[PDB]
Formats: C-alpha cells, sequence, structure tokens
C-alpha cells in the first residue's frame, strides 16, 4: 500500500521507438484507462521518445487521470551492446527491471505499444505468481494451422524447454520486491552477457531470455487469456482474450495498422479519441 499510495494502484511501462508505435502506445493507454477505475501510473523509457510525445504525455494524463514519470536508464558499459536498434529496444523490456523503477514501487506490468486492453489490469497485479519474480502468458497453440511456424515446438526448443511452455513477451508482470529479492536483474543480465558472445543466441532476445532462464528464474505462466495474438490464437478464443497484441503474422506479413483496423472494432474509436484530444489542445 506504499507503494499503491505514492505511485498507483496499477503501474505499466511501455517502449515504444518511431511514430507508428508512439500513435499506438497513446490508444493502449487509453484502452487501460477506460477499462479500470484503479489509480494508474505510465513508465516510459524515455530516450526513444519524439519530443511531440513526451509535450502530450500531460494532456493525456488530465485527460485520461494517470500519473506517469519518464525513466532515462544508461546501458552500462560493462555489458554486451545491441548495435541493431530494434535489440536495443528488447533489452530495454528485460535486462534493467531492477533499476528502472523506484525501490519503492513493489510491482509494474509490461505492456507492449501495439497492444489494446480489455480488462481491468489490477486484476493481473492480484494475479498469485507462487513465488515467481514474474510471469508471462504462453505462446497459443489454439491455430492449428499456424503449426508449421511453431519454431518452438520442434528442434533447439522443443528439446530445452523438456514440455515447458514458450511465453510470449508482449506482456509481463513483475513483482518488483521479489525479482530484487532473488537477484534476477543481475542474474539475466550476466546470462545475456555471456550469451550475446555467440551473436546467433537470443535471436528474440527479450522473449528467448526468460524462456531460456525459467528452470532457474522462476515464471509463472499466466492464463492463456492474457495475451491474444491472430497470428498463434484462434478466432474462438478472442472474445475471452483480456488484451490483444499485434504480433507479426509471418505467413500473411499483413501491414501493422490495417491488423489493428480489422481485428480490433474499438481501435479507430480511440484513435479518434486521441485525435480529438490532440485538435482540442492545439486550438488552445
Ligand atoms: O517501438 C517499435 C517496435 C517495433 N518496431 C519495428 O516494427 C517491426 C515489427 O516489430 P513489432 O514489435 O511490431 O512485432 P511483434 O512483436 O508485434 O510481432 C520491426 O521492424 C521493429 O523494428 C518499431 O519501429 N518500433
Ligand atoms: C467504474 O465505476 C462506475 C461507477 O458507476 C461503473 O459504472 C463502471 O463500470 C466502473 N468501471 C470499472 C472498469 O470498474
Ligand atoms: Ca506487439
Amino acid at each position: 500500500s506504499v507503494s499503491k499510495t505514492e505511485h498507483a494502484e496499477i503501474n505499466i511501462f511501455s517502449v515504444a521507438s518511431g511514430h507508428l508505435y508512439e500513435r499506438m502506445l497513446n490508444i493502449m493507454m487509453a484502452s487501460v484507462m477506460h477499462h479500470t477505475n484503479h489509480t494508474v501510473k505510465f513508465w516510459f523509457i524515455e530516450q526513444f521518445l519524439s519530443p511531440s510525445f513526451k509535450d502530450f504525455i500531460p494532456h493525456m494524463a488530465a485527460e485520461y487521470g494517470f500519473k506517469y514519470e519518464m525513466v532515462t536508464y544508461k546501458w552500462p558499459h560493462w555489458l554486451r551492446q545491441q548495435k541493431e536498434k530494434q535489440r536495443e529496444i528488447w533489452g530495454y523490456k528485460i535486462l534493467f527491471l531492477d533499476v528502472l523503477f523506484p525501490l519503492s514501487l513493489d510491482k509494474v506490468i509490461f505492456v507492449d505499444a501495439d497492444q489494446i486492453v480489455r480488462t481491468d489490469m489490477y486484476d493481473l497485479v492480484e494475479h498469485p505468481l507462487d513465488g515467481a519474480p514474474y510471469g508471462f502468458a504462453p505462446m497459443c497453440d489454439s491455430r492449428v494451422e499456424m503449426e508449421g511456424y511453431r519454431f518452438w515446438k520442434t528442434g533447439y526448443w522443443a528439446n530445452y524447454l523438456k514440455g515447458k511452455p514458450y511465453h510470449i513477451s508482449a506482456l509481463y508482470v513483475v513483482d518488483l520486491q521479489r525479482f530484487r529479492e532473488l537477484a534476477a536483474g543481475d542474474r539475466l543480465r550476466q546470462q545475456y552477457h555471456a550469451l550475446s558472445a555467440d551473436p546467433n543466441s537470443l535471436a528474440n532476445l527479450d522473449q528467448d531470455l526468460p524462456n531460456h532462464m525459467q528452470f532457474t528464474i522462476p515464471i509463472a505462466t499466466l492464463p492463456q487469456e492474457w495475451l491474444w495474438c491472430e497470428t498463434w490464437c484462434s478466432d474462438e478464443t478472442l472474445k475471452d482474450a483480456r488484451t490483444i497484441d499485434l504480433c507479426n503474422n509471418p505467413m500473411t506479413k499483413e501491414p501493422k495498422l490495417d491488423r489493428a483496423r480489422r481485428q480490433v472494432p474499438e481501435w479507430t474509436k480511440y484513435d479518434e479519441e486521441i485525435a480529438e484530444l490532440a485538435r482540442r489542445v492545439r486550438e488552445g
């Protein structure tokens, strides 16, 4: 309750790089606030954001009734760098969970910038982790026609996992008290540093690292309904989805905004609402 009183009942962080992902990030935030009456604070990885986004966030905060904070954490010099901006952004999602946030914050949830929330996120804050420092949803198996693209069901990953789930990194709850209690941050940084000496390792950096460490840094497998993506999940399970991720479909390669408008009926409503707020602020 000290964390809830000082920060908020729900604390969410995200990362966005590019005007398209910033546009989706405002939509994600509006979707969270339309589905909760609990207090919310959004945390941003500051250095990737545009000046316009950072100028607009106080307007979003006053319109939607949320608190916010910008975190600017410098990549430690000892730790192997990522030349590709995509991989550096993935590093910011998983390698610094213990240092991005204050010691007074007990829990934080990563929600992808391209996500659409359809649930009260305080349900994830209250979800029992049974001692795990973090919880991730598994990758769906329900869309049977995409089995050939489930790389984790054969080869390296099938042997490595021994039947454990291969989790998606679009959404994850981190019990920061337990993550700190376990030294998970230091351990994830040292494993990443050693593994990344091979440039063929950790292809999906943010996702592969926690899945690789799940025998020593436990993952609480969240209910499947916490994360639904069309690529892997059946149409039939969309009605149960608490959140939607617009993940890439390797079979169709359909553009991001087309996936958003086609799959999510309320997407244009949030987009037009944020554009209406922008026009209202611009005149004044
Ligand atoms: O903030 C971001 C996140 C992703 N991308 C790019 O968008 C593409 C698809 O990545 P995305 O995260 O959308 O894929 P998903 O994980 O949703 O399947 C890649 O070229 C990324 O470099 C980007 O420009 N900005
Ligand atoms: C918030 O409270 C109002 C009170 O009238 C209620 O109608 C609404 O459904 C609540 N929303 C959530 C997400 O709990
Ligand atoms: Ca995504």
